[PDB]
């Protein structure tokens, strides 16, 4: 029984709609609460100054997440996002100062809560829109189970709506309301001895450390040439590469892709916003296609698909005309090994966006796995989004624990396969 989520414009688990459709759940451009939400006495909101990596706010945020953010099931690993990562992930083109929200104890100046939104452009079927991604919701462990989280969620909702944005995308490792897709975690072991020492895997009875090393080795043969790190001057080419990829896997006609309904222009009117509703005759119309994905202009490409040591790795393949034809990318997050004083962290790569045109996706990932090994990553993690199952199948990836639930706030999306989703959250 929910007490907060049952009041929100999201599809509920008990929803009994017998039709597949798309569109906003509600069009309420001026009826939302505009007054700041009250925090418990002694606590105050503040806009978190992540615009200078040396600021005190950035140290406070880094420390809060380091000790209190997402942990695995058994509380053996906790994410340890670096400050350079958080800057790359949160100070994105178009970001607003007030979408990085902290909660501080007034007497001690201790930061005890955080929630963030980043602006992104997304296509959802026949619509395109400026939207938000909510991430890094975090409450101090000593303040949990006191119903603070709905306060932080309502407050970021208010701050997003003040920017005339009424939808959001977010993920969760547990079921809340009805998710529009469910992602499966997959792990590729790179550094066996480190992951054994960390307790992530163990040594099977029918194996040895040496046979494990042998089994999990990244294949060294069949190397395809032409790959190099991306640079800023690649941005226009990379932008075109992404447009052609999303055009290839579209779930709407060519004319539709070229004339997407821009919800930003009609979300101010209950009558005009109705144009965004779209009934789907057959669910099979979407099979093998991408239905929802982020859209990147040249400025976004320059920011996201770059190379920052220990944060983000982007390589492109060139042909004999020196034209970019393929791309792989992954970001890098350390995790704390909670109960290991002498081996306190591991370095994990996470697949981001990958486009294979001149090679198979399996060959592309093999080149990416080698590069992640050479970037000192102990494992390579992926979701079964987009065409990744092609590589996950008949590979040495091992399934993870739990599932990643995808949600859209104030939009209707039929339950779809993760192959239909091109949205990666940090
Ligand atoms: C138009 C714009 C819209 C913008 C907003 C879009 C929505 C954004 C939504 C957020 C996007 C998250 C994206 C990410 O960052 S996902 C990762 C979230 N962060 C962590 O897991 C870090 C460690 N954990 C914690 O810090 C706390 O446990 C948190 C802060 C998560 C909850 O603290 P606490 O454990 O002290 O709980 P409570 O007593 O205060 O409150 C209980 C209520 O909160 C609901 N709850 C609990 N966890 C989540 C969750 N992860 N998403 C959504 N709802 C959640 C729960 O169902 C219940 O409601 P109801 O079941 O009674 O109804
Ligand atoms: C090799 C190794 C050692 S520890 C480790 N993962 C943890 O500890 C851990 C703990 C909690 C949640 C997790 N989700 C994932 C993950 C795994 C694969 C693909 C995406 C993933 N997520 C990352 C975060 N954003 C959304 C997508 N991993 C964890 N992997
Ligand atoms: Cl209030
Ligand atoms: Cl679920």
């Amino acid at each position: 029984p929910h007490k907060f989520w049952n009041t929100q414009p999201v599809v509920q688990n008990d929803d009994s709609s017998s039709e597949y459709s798309f569109g906003p759940i509600e069009i309420e451009p001026d009826s939302f609460r505009k007054e700041i939400y009250k925090l418990p006495d002694g606590f105050s909101w503040f806009d978190c100054n992540l615009w200078d990596i040396e600021s005190q706010d950035f140290e406070d945020t880094y420390q809060l997440l380091k000790d209190h953010y997402v942990e695995d099931d058994d509380s053996q690993f906790r994410f340890n996002y670096s400050k350079e990562f958080l800057r790359w992930a949160l100070c994105v083109p178009g970001q607003k100062k007030n979408w990085l929200v902290g909660v501080r104890v007034n007497e001690t100046k201790k930061m005890v809560g955080f929630i963030s939104a980043i602006p992104i452009k997304v296509r959802i079927h026949n619509c395109i829109m400026n939207t938000s991604v909510v991430n890094f919701l975090c409450v101090h462990k000593k303040l949990r189970s006191k119903r603070l989280a709905p306060v932080l969620i309502k407050e970021i909702t208010r701050r997003i709506r003040c920017e005339k944005i009424f939808q959001s995308i977010y993920t969760c490792g547990k079921n809340i309301t009805k998710p529009f897709t469910i992602g499966t975690y997959w792990h590729r072991i790179i550094n066996v001895k480190k992951l054994l020492e960390a307790g992530f895997i163990g040594i099977p009875r029918n194996m040895t450390m040496s046979s494990l090393i042998k089994y999990h080795r990244i294949p060294a043969d069949k190397r395809i040439e032409g790959f190099r790190p991306s640079v800023d001057s690649d941005a226009e080419q990379i932008c075109k590469l992404f447009e052609n990829y999303f055009m290839k896997y579209k779930d709407v006609s060519n004319e539709t892709m070229n004339n997407l309904i821009n919800y930003d222009e009609i979300n101010h009117s209950k009558e005009l916003g109705k144009q965004a509703y779209m009934k789907l005759d057959k669910i099979e119309d979407l099979q093998d296609k991408i239905t929802i994905h982020q859209c990147f202009n040249v400025e976004d490409v320059k920011h996201y698909f770059t190379n920052i040591d220990k944060v983000i790795v982007t390589y492109v393949r060139e042909n004999k005309n020196k034209e970019i034809t393929d791309l792989f990318s992954f970001f890098i997050i350390e995790s704390t090994v909670i109960n290991n004083e002498r081996f306190p962290t591991i370095n994990i790569a996470y697949s981001y966006f990958n486009i294979a045109n001149t090679c198979s996706l399996k060959e592309l990932f093999n080149e990416m796995l080698i590069t992640a090994k050479n970037n000192n990553c102990d494992a390579f993690n992926t979701l079964d989004l987009m065409q990744n199952l092609q590589v996950i199948q008949d590979s040495k990836f091992i399934i993870g624990t739990g599932r990643l639930r995808y949600y859209v706030f104030n939009w209707k999306i039929p339950q779809i396969s993760p192959s239909n989703v091109g949205i990666i959250l940090f």
